[PDB]
């Protein structure tokens, strides 16, 4: 038990002040001077706001990948998240080719068990069979899982392409499951690898020029106009293109629910970091799709402010140095993803809320909020109201923080924002009513987090279903 | 009190089976099974969605305007409102040029007195001085007003041209009020006007090619251009055109504050009706803007899918035949508006839900809450929640309704959409926790309505003011 | 706008011959031979006296009491009012034991909301506790409140007794607000009731013999000391005997600031209509006080010309044939309560003015102005001046009216005095500057009346603050 | 023209912030931020109350009486009026017995010439006959004279019995004229002063028991019955005594119209100041009637407070020690009579005002106001408003003033209240338009007052007439 007073609560659409009580797991009571019930503590919330917890919908704790391990695990990543004010994640199982779904889902489980905050997963399409059509039946009825995730580069390894897209996207269909896309064009990308390792460009700097921003705008529209041809809704993960965001945009104003997930990495950075004259400097920054040159950065501030970006996320996926330079001599080796599950919320609210980029309102919005409307947890997540979880962060919008290696909870040697300064950062999270974080002090405790099932058909199918019954087609009598 | 069970809830948001009880103008208390408490009469809604009631930002109920008296007045077209499920208006105050704004809000405010449900005013900038920028200020700080009207067309009437639109706009940014506008060049509408009765087209099928949509779309982007030259938000009435909706698109699309409402005849009716051989019909459709060809219908409902058109409306302005017939010899003197407070949600409903174009969601964000956020009444309104007032439509999904002069409580002789038949009809109407509407029988009462004061500065005030310090210029050394 | 031509301007002290201007609600100007603007209708006051309107401070309108309704409702009793020269009331919140004085106030809000003339609010106080005392502090300072009511009779329901009538009185001090008392001993009223029932005297006779003259002078005695000890003002309303005005003035002659109020039918009857042959006509006289023996009325107009009694007013408190055999058994059950509102102004001036009583100026002091200046709304209301509302009655001395139920315009079958003729009456009645009696038209229109917001801290107030400091205790040293 | 600026108006009964524009020795507006016109001088009232000035009805100005004249003349008189805040005054014409009223009229014209301020005169009727009810027409038809003074003192002098006291009411009936009277027997005064004087009781300590409270009292209570037998008003000049205030009292709780007069020497000492060691220090405070004991003085300011006593003066009638001192071997020669002009405003206001007893509007009534109405001047003077003689007093309730013969403007060499120290004190005064007193300033010009006429039949005498009508006396037949 554990009673918030004094703060600012802020939700995805208004501010006031009041108490919030903690029991049990869930928020109790919202109201004006609440009395403390014995046994309860008391936060001192007075300056602050508190907000829903982060949700990161896009992890890859302790992922086999690329030769290797992701150096983060389920604790160590979950526990970070806290430390940063996120308090659930999803991650993704990804079975390899031709591997069942099922068995690569109870690996993960096994995995997740020692997660300190709530979780859940997306499952990954990798291949296709009527067994794996199948198996997404049963993951869906029986093991909570309402999200699939499909990969368009990888050639050779994980890529669908349209014949597996196009079957899977119908089974979501059935199975009132949200499709998921990493969009960009495989043949483009391997293409591109082979012609510049042919050239002896094996640097990081080839990493960007071998996947460039219309390799991804081709696969999102792609991914977008096989989900409006079958009548599916569709998520694409870590967008970083004007490219990619004008297709969602040429979308959504057309009517069609397409939702758009982008990481910090890609607000904040740009392309010149693959060009740093250190190796492992260069390669810290090695992620796919790759940052960008800076008019995609702006593009993207825009697509948040005009609801064509829907979601904040990291694509947290660690590899420290000795990792990464299994692509010393070449690029297309490096292990690809950055770090980022602790410093999501704090990046955003110092370079969107402070810059008066975003609304309190919008970063809550983009934090949580979303996220749980989309996935089906709403208001179970991303809500501050009786009887939804007690997912909360209290947050100090004068609190200093600077980011670094040296002083992360995430167990990784790079920080791609290594020495930048924010204002607004976590004082306190809270997760299951705990109080797991507070002014300096991280308290996750190793399996303290559940697995959070997420229930098919979230409400976006009931306007599809209307859609799709008006539109039947009626034979010509004769 | 009363108590509305067995319904399903619907909000901006989402859906959930729930009794909602109502009190001394109320909602107390929201959950499955609620008890009846003593003296609390019931209202069963099983098959039934309940949802806010509709707020009707755009009405004239007995306007002087175009030398006569609208015929509908604050009783009748409130009442109308609550039969049609909507439950609150803001309407206009316009003085006259060189008129006291507080005079002539006085003036409203005595004629306001029989309305027969919650109601509001924007109030109209229809001349400048420093007396009208000193009597804005006391209509915030004293008399609830948060949104200020300016008319683009009408000139040698009313119409605000630039110096006008900057020096008021900015004297809404210092008191934190929304400035609001009709956008249509007025001195391309003056030039049309006569060049149309030059040609010796006197008749109603002028009207249409006196305003095309060009004229809306300049105004729209001079508007626009100048509340984002002067850091203001900015909420354009009555959009019509492709040109203007796109004008909004552009503008949001780079972060902007701007805001678009749509009437249902915008939606629904094309210019062919100011064809019609009989000319007390083709004048019944006469309104500023007018009704347009096909394409912009489609693109509005585009607008409305994407997030770049926010609230509905009616701009309710109601003239029976022989006040049209004023203008009988000369197109431009027949008295300009329609009427639809009555049958805004049922098209609405009619039309975007039943064919799926628009989930129950976004009808219920349509018809009251985003226009109570865009003007600081959300969520006292707009809202079914413990708290709120309690404003509510009960609505039967499979009920019927033939729209019709012959049948409407609309006090004119003249519907636009005479003959349409609906699906999806307001079964009942609360208002102030009272039943004013009850299958058939309208039960409004002269007077019952309260003047509803909106606070201002509006949360994007914030977000502004952050802009703005951000963005300010920095003179150079030395 | 409204001239009004040719007429005696008569104040609270002075009379001239003028016209006088009204428009937006207000008098705009005064002046001999004004000039007619255009637009502005004239009304031809030639003969007559133009005084403020009437101000009523004691209306039950609609209110539950005694197991019933008062028959007349906010509109049918201000539109009475108006055709009797009267221009707005102040009513009263009753709150019932235990409940919510902000719930009643609104819910009296609401009834009043289709009143025709300006009204206003004084608010019981019928139970005590720390919510209470807040929620009169919340009236003050929002909601327009500078009076509440206390009642010293109705033993075990809505008594205020001693410990309450310290708690309320000191309450009122702290907040500027006049506590205002209706004095009878409740014991005594008690006992005697049932000391009577149990003789077997059950007809209106005993009416006021279970409430004689001493219980009211005791009960004044008591508020005025209660007052006089706690440092505040403090105004009786109904004082209907001699004993209660002897207080009135013995407390006045030490420099306490205490009011009386009288109504028409205590200066105008005695007892004898208790012992009527008709029990339905005794019965419609049963009000508390009860009407007294015959010395009381001459005494009552005696405090009014010696400035002991300050406001005249009608406690109108409706109640039909059926409703008042209720009591057919029982007097104690016969809802107290008799009509006035039309007829008071008439009644005293054909009483007061025609013998020679009052003057003219006396007769304005007593009906409008006194109630104005004690209740903090003089010059608003009760004055002829530019700036002040226009509220106005238009008094033609020649004229001449019969009372009766047949012909009055208050809802309810019954008239206190029925079949008297009185010769000066009101001609015409404006009210917000419109005609709304005119030479036996009534044009009453539901809800055209506002609500009356009265500032707190009359200027009272700074005298007493004055008295205590010097009365304050000074220790002796240790 | 004189623009006074930014000081606080107070009147009898509101006070408002305004500016008040003097010219032509008259009130030409009344408003915020006025425009200071060319010609006129500015004078800063910041934080100061502007009242009307000050009306002196009772001064005896180089009076012949007692064997001497007074020391002061009507230019010193009325100069140190105007220092004291005083702008007007209202003497007595008193003629000896059988001398011509029109002749001592204009003799009194002649020695009024130099007044410095606007002055009047009541004139005294000390013997009858026919001539004298002929003059008496002739002073109110062409000399403005509308009150007629009675002492009912001094015996073998200009003592009036009763059946002149009959016969000059009823003439001051038949010409609309208002009597006053010296209330104190006088037959028992002449028997007093011969048993003290008989007692060898010589000396000033004596003169209070020559005339002790009851015979102020009975005189009292005889002028009262007279009035109300022949139907006239009736105004008594210097109240002393709790005696003659209740037979004040009981006449209003008649309904009678009769005024009572209060000089603040009897609201301020008693009658030990008769007993001081010196001589010449006890004369000092002969005047008739005497000072009083204690208990007179807190039952006068009660009659203020409760309204039975209505306007201030001095009976400003100088004696110096020398003259004092002609009775220095018998008290009965002593000349009678105290200064005060000069000080009444700051005495009234440090006394009544500071102390809590009376309001600033009740200050207003009692030092000009009601003076004004019941003399038939109102608002002429005594009143803030267009067209009102522009005499004004502007008042700092932080100044400070200590009361001398060695300091004071009074051409006397005594003071009744020598060393009193008074807050709150008139900065300057404003006369006929122009600044008369300023900052310590006297700047009275000799025959710069006027003559100011006052119309017979005040108001009064319209409720009267109705009366009379009444009164017709019927003969019996059944
Ligand atoms: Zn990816
Ligand atoms: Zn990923
Ligand atoms: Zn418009
Ligand atoms: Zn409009
Ligand atoms: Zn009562
Ligand atoms: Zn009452
Ligand atoms: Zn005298
Ligand atoms: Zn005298």
């Amino acid at each position: 038990s554990l009673l918030i007073r004094g703060a600012t609560v802020v939700t995805h659409e208004e501010s006031y002040r009041a108490d919030v009580l903690c029991a049990n797991g869930l928020i109790q009571a919202i109201g004006e001077n609440l009395e403390t019930p014995s046994g309860c503590d008391v936060l001192d919330g007075g300056g602050q706001y508190l907000m829903p917890g982060g949700i990161d919908p896009h992890t890859h704790m302790q992922l086999p990948f690329m030769g290797t391990v992701a150096s983060e695990d389920f604790f160590s990543g979950t526990a970070a998240g806290l430390a940063g004010g996120t308090t659930s994640i999803i991650d993704f199982v990804i079975p390899n080719p031709r591997q069942s779904l099922l068995e690569a889902f109870h690996t993960w489980r096994g995995w997740a068990q020692k997660s300190a905050a709530d979780y859940g997963f997306h499952v990954a399409i990798t291949w296709w069979s009527d067994e794996v059509a199948r198996e997404m039946g049963e993951l869906v009825a029986q093991h909570g899982v309402n999200s699939f995730k499909h990969f368009m580069a990888y050639k050779n390894a994980i890529m669908a392409a349209d014949d597996t897209l196009v079957a899977s996207f119908e089974r979501c269909l059935e199975l009132g499951a949200v499709p998921t896309v990493h969009a960009e064009n495989g043949e483009l990308v391997f293409h591109l690898q082979q012609k510049l390792l042919a050239q002896g460009l094996t640097g990081p700097e080839a990493h960007p020029l071998s996947r460039p921003p219309q390799v991804e705008g081709e696969a999102a529209s792609r991914a977008i106009r096989i989900a409006e041809t079958l009548g599916t809704p569709l998520y694409l993960v870590h967008i970083s293109s004007r490219e990619a965001l004008d297709e969602i945009a040429y979308a959504r104003a057309k009517g069609q629910p397409v939702y758009g997930e982008v990481l910090a990495g890609h607000l904040l950075l740009d392309d010149s970091v693959y060009r740093h004259p250190d190796w492992a400097t260069a390669a810290g920054y090695v992620m796919s799709p790759p940052f960008r040159p800076v008019e995609h950065q702006e593009a993207l501030w825009r697509g948040l402010q005009s609801g064509n970006l829907h979601t904040t996320a990291t694509d947290h996926c660690c590899f420290c140095a000795e990792q990464k330079a299994m692509g010393r001599d070449d690029f297309s080796k490096i292990p690809n993803g950055t770090a980022g599950i602790e410093d999501r919320m704090a990046l955003l609210w110092d370079a969107g809320v402070n810059s008066g980029r975003l609304s309190m309102h919008e970063f809550v919005a983009l934090t949580s909020t979303n996220t749980a409307k989309i996935f089906n947890l709403f208001p179970r997540k991303g809500a501050i109201r009786v009887g939804a979880d007690a997912d909360l962060v209290l947050w100090d919008p004068q609190g200093s923080r600077t980011l670094s290696a040296a002083t992360h909870h995430q167990r990784v040697d790079f920080n791609i924002f290594e020495g930048r300064t924010v204002r607004g950062i976590p004082s306190h999270t809270i997760s299951q009513g705990k109080l797991l974080w507070a002014a300096g002090d991280l308290r996750a405790e190793p399996g303290a987090g559940r697995y959070v099932e997420r229930p098919a058909y979230p409400s976006v199918y009931e306007v599809l279903g209307r859609r799709a019954e008006r539109q039947r087609p009626v034979a010509v009598e004769r």
